[PDB]
């Protein structure tokens, strides 16, 4: 799962949306309602799509999300990038790393200086997106932090992975 402060990208009614995850959560929770879960709460979706990567052939495609989800955590990992951005995520959460191949590694096993997989985040926010490419990013530093707050997951039963507007590739995890 990821922090409520995180920026996100999605599409519905043939148009893109780009805002903080807590803002799209508050929109969908006001439209469709919030349902209970064992470990937290969930919001059901309809015709909501995101960019997803085929890890097998490295091909770019679009997939549906099933529901939004949230739960509570005290302990989170912050990973800083050479771009000046930071990824704030649970110690369990697999990130797409590069070591001779595309590999899913939990933030607790991520170390400073490793390669994160993504795409040009400026190109991802143009009117026409120059498709069929990817971009590698350097980890600046890592640390364990006290969040004590609600964290999200945006669920994809097709592939279990999606891309954020900041270019990075994410896996579904608690």
């Amino acid at each position: 799962a990821f922090a409520r402060d995180t920026e996100v990208y999605y599409e519905n009614d043939t148009v893109p949306h780009m805002e903080s995850i807590e803002e799209m959560y508050s929109k969908y929770a006001s439209m469709n309602g919030e349902l209970p879960f064992d470990n937290g709460y969930a919001v059901p979706l309809d015709n909501v799509f995101v960019y997803t990567l085929d890890i097998a052939s490295g091909e770019i495609k679009k997939t549906r999300a099933s529901y939004i989800y949230r739960e509570k955590v005290e302990k989170l990992i912050e990973i800083k990038l050479s771009s000046g951005y930071s990824l704030k995520v649970t110690p369990s959460h697999p990130v797409l790393l590069f070591r001779d191949g595309l590999q899913w590694v939990p933030a607790a096993e991520v170390k400073p200086g490793d390669v994160v997989v993504g795409v040009r985040e400026e190109v991802l926010r143009r009117r026409i997106i120059s498709k069929g490419e990817l971009e590698f990013h350097e980890v600046s530093s890592v640390r364990i932090i006290d969040y004590n707050n609600w964290v999200y997951d945006l669920v994809i039963p097709e592939t279990h992975n999606f891309i954020a507007p900041n270019g990075l590739v994410l896996h579904n995890a608690q």
